[PDB]
């Protein structure tokens, strides 16, 4: 390319390679069309990818921010997108999404991840989730299709694999009580306060229920005849 | 070659011998056909193999990457290739393949094994293994050919040889209990915590 008497080089651009795993971040520095004839305003921000050029090229109109990886979802990983992107091409900025199931996406302009890329919660029936509804009345959208209302908690339990659905927060992870013939624990239903005594099989704690501590008045060294006794127990 | 005035030669290059014990990575540097007469878009990434040809060589547009060996799984071998080569012609990103049974293959572009090349599990009448379900509900694809919810745990023992699916994880060996004539131990029911004791012979 010969530059003409009225035209200046500058410096030569290298259209970097769009890959499968990368993806191509970039802002408009002026109101302009990219190659491929798509309206772009000033400050707006896109992604370019495979779909698009196998190597777009920084444009003058176009200011490179970054190279996004493609957020690869495994088969038992999800994650809990912030400000993720509407349906009218902007982001719900003081909301989020959640997503799972062996997918994989490139993070749109402007968003990130809570946690960013999550273990699916999955548990045994000996396992299980205590959950507290933060947000309203859900009827749909959980396991069980049932309504919790906005403040109180509830547990999941049984084989199967779980997730943080988009309005409620894990509280603890029930687990870890075992019994046999002749052995239990103290538990209180704390919402009536009703401390009672549950004996024999394995027992996990139902929702509104807590170990509760049973005190021994100088009776302990008699009947214990190292270890702490476990007060609960 | 007589390089012409217009010409300038820059080294010679040497076609990598393709045996069947290896192959070639390449990558495109731009969009082109290679000698073979295959589309290549800049980026992608190919294998070359003694079925394609004897010697390829490193051509302009292309980049040599390295040399992959035949990933050989011997008769009792097996692996669990992480981001397999869909039917599309991609990565499955995110997601695991497993094979075995005397095969030998070439690791497609952008991919891996998880440990790579293991033993195929081999156990006796006195040899078990606790296996977990992980994912959900797979009433196909298991030896017994039965549902596993997504959380609980079972266990296969016999005579046989297991390899694990591309569903489940292995928890634990079950071994180690023999019992005669007035012997044996005490065990607990996790589920219902029913402690009791099993004697005579073994379990």
């Amino acid at each position: 390319y010969l530059p003409a008497v009225f035209e200046e080089v500058l410096d030569l651009v290298d259209a970097v390679i769009l890959t499968e795993k990368t993806a191509l971040h970039l802002r408009a520095l002026q109101n302009f069309r990219d190659l491929r004839g798509v309206l772009h305003r000033t400050g707006e921000e896109w992604l370019v990818t495979v779909q698009d050029t196998e190597a777009h090229v920084p444009d003058v109109y176009e200011e490179v921010l970054g190279v996004v990886p493609i957020t690869t979802l495994g088969p038992r990983h999800y994650c809990v997108i912030l400000d993720p992107m509407g349906p009218d091409g902007k982001n719900q900025l003081g909301q989020k999404r959640v997503v799972k199931g062996e997918k994989s996406f490139f993070l749109q302009p402007g968003e990130r991840l809570e946690r960013g890329i999550q273990d699916v919660y999955v548990l045994s029936e000996q396992q299980g989730l205590l959950l507290k509804a933060l947000q309203p009345l859900e009827e749909g959208e959980s396991e069980e299709k049932v309504s919790h209302q906005a403040g109180d908690c509830w547990l999941i339990r049984g084989p199967l694999e779980y997730v943080p659905s988009a309005k409620v927060e894990v509280v603890e992870e029930r687990q870890a009580i075992p019994l046999d013939q002749n052995e239990g624990i103290y538990v209180q239903d704390v919402k009536t306060g009703k401390v009672r005594a549950v004996i024999g099989s394995t027992y996990m704690l139902t929702q509104d229920e807590v170990l509760w501590e049973k005190e021994l008045p100088s009776g302990v060294e008699e009947l214990l005849n190292s270890a702490p006794r476990n007060k609960t127990r």
